[PDB]
């Protein structure tokens, strides 16, 4: 028989062969740093030095036959194509017509973007998170940022991903006019224009390939050389321990919708489907697309944009689009592809889209039930909230009434059941609305008590500016905290109040707020009795479940009570 082949590893690339090329060590716009192969090039150099070398060689993948090709002397090369990510023990054989010898067996690896060659992924959870059997039925999603990994330290294994549905991560940007993004400050906008060089307007990028693909997280046993690193892998890891979690890509957002308003130009539609659609043939763990656009008709961070005549028109058609392209790609997978979006919940923004039409071609629609007030103004009220406050004058609830002025409302206040209901009467179906709840508080300073109108209730008061902060305090811009801040510095083990700040409950709004009387510091936010109010309006209603921003904020405290409000209820899913 010929000799039998002997591999030569460091011939091979050490046997590890990857269907994505990333660029490491360099920024650059994104078609120069991502490359992908629909078949893996696998280049294995072997030899045969004593000896007949034969005349044909076989390399086999766990016994069984994957490539065949001609013996050249003493060194041969076998290259063959391999569609099929994982680890193998690798043999190979070379043979003539007096017999066949084999190579001893050797692991290869042929990365995936699917993670089908990773481990389930270690996970490192604050054990704050406790353990449900809430129905799979229901939804229960958050997201999860990309730049949460650096000053905020929160990484891929802290989610507690045995108490999610659905992981939306933030945010992937579309290419061209982005000037909403300078207001982030740092880096944001310049990282966005180097994404962007080479790469048409109106597709999507990766915003930051480095916490993306290329940092080596040591959690997950990175190498520097590891062809995929970063949070990318580490999803793919995730999705090997939990193979029903949907992660999916969340594009846009407050700060990245500025291109959206091009999208009354159907070429510019087309550009941005086709983009996506090559996006998730990249990117194999994610599960479908989630479209952030803040908003139809404007009122976003871009205050030159909106159109309150044809951006409606235009999500709907990008809806229809998407969905068409998502069909092709089941069709191409054998997959199950996702299409929701978040939307705004103040009926001026409910009204600039027909969601009666849109809703067909959508699994979900995340309804952004939070922001309703903020640091923005000096005006306090309750951000996030299910029903009309103590604190809203007569006929503010409905936007019948007058204000102070003697102005008519425009519209019914910033609650969640006004936007709910409003998308429900036009024929939204309630298994379809995933209702928000906020992982922070927003806040103000200068709210004392001589400036409430009610003395009961400091949503009467007016503040002076945003609440102020440190980062250890879980302020990482003036007027926000996150929710594992609040409990900290201001509501403590107990709940009862520590620092100077007392807890209150608007009862009729299901809405709580922590008030340091002495430095007039008022938080609006979320905590475990409105959450649980929530879930139960949710369950009353027949709503898809609940979804959080953002994840890195909680303490366990709030995804907690998400499930507690939801036991025992079950859902149709779309
Ligand atoms: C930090 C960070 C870091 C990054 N690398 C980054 C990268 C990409 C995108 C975002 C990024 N972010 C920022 C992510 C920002 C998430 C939250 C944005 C919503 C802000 C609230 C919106 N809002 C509402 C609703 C209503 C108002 N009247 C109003 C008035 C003034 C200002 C805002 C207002």
């Amino acid at each position: 028989a010929p000799t039998a082949p002997s591999i030569d590893m460091y011939g091979s690339n050490n046997l590890q062969f990857s269907k994505i090329e990333l660029a490491m060590e360099t920024t650059s716009g994104y078609n120069d740093m991502v490359k992908y192969h629909e078949l893996a090039k696998i280049k294995v150099k072997f030899n045969q030095w004593s000896g007949t070398s034969g005349d044909t060689y076989n390399v086999y993948f766990d016994g069984v036959k994957v490539a065949t090709g001609a013996i050249t002397g003493s060194q041969t090369t076998a290259s063959f194509e391999y569609g099929q990510g994982g680890l193998y023990q690798m043999e190979i054989e070379a043979c003539d017509a007096t017999g066949c010898s084999k190579s001893a067996p050797v692991e290869i690896t042929i990365a995936d973007t699917d993670g089908s060659h990773l481990k389930p992924l270690t996970m490192n959870v604050d054990p704050n998170n406790k353990s449900y059997n809430t129905d799979p039925s229901i939804v229960m999603g958050t997201y999860f940022v990309e730049w949460g990994i650096y000053g905020r330290d929160y990484t891929v294994d802290n989610m507690p991903v045995d108490n999610l549905t659905h992981i939306l991560y933030g945010f992937i940007p579309i290419c061209g006019p982005n000037e909403s993004v300078k207001s982030v400050g740092g880096n944001s906008f310049n990282a966005l224009q180097t994404a962007c060089r080479g790469v048409n307007d109106y597709e999507v990028v990766i915003h930051d390939p480095w916490a993306a693909y290329q940092k080596s997280f040591p959690q997950a046993g990175h190498e520097y050389s590891t062809p995929i690193k970063g949070n990318y892998a580490m999803l793919m890891a995730l999705k090997q321990r939990n193979p029903d979690l949907k992660i999916i890509p969340s594009i846009g957002g407050w700060t990245l919708s500025d291109p959206f308003y091009d999208f009354v130009d159907k070429k510019n539609r087309d550009t941005f489907v086709a983009s996506v659609k090559k996006f998730l043939k990249t990117w194999k763990f994610y599960d479908g697309v989630d479209i952030d656009w803040e908003f139809p008709g404007g009122g976003g961070a871009a205050a030159d944009k909106g159109d309150p005549v044809n951006d409606g028109p235009a999500y709907i058609a990008l809806m229809r689009e998407l969905r068409v392209m998502l069909d092709e790609l089941e069709a191409e997978t054998g997959r199950t592809y996702e299409l929701t979006s978040a939307i705004g919940v103040g009926y001026d923004k409910i009204e600039d889209v027909d969601y009666a039409d849109a809703v067909q071609y959508m699994d979900y629609i995340f309804a952004m039930t939070y922001d309703f007030y903020g640091g923005w103004n000096n005006v306090p009220g309750h951000q996030t909230a299910l029903y009309c406050g103590s604190f809203m004058r007569p006929g503010q609830c409905d936007g019948g009434g007058v204000d102070e002025n003697g102005e008519p409302y425009k519209g019914p206040a910033y609650t969640a059941d006004n936007g709910i209901q409003l998308l429900l009467a036009q024929g939204v179906p309630a298994n379809k609305l995933v209702l928000g709840t906020a992982m922070y508080g927003r806040g103000w300073e200068g709210v004392t008590p001589d400036t409430l109108t009610d003395p009961n209730d400091p949503m009467t008061g007016t503040a002076t500016g945003k609440l102020k902060g440190s980062t250890a305090q879980g302020v990482w811009e003036d007027g926000v905290i996150d929710y594992k801040g609040i409990k900290s510095f201001m509501l403590g083990a107990n709940n009862t109040g520590i620092n100077g700040f007392e807890y209150g409950y608007d009862a009729q709004a299901e809405a709580p707020w922590v008030w340091n009387r002495s430095t007039g510091e008022l938080i609006t936010f979320d905590d475990h009795r409105s959450v649980l109010a929530k879930g139960n309006y949710a369950k009353s209603l027949g709503l898809a479940g609940l979804f959080s921003w953002e994840i890195d904020a909680d303490n366990g405290d709030i995804l907690n009570a998400m499930h507690e409000g939801m036991a025992g209820g079950v859902v149709t899913p779309p």
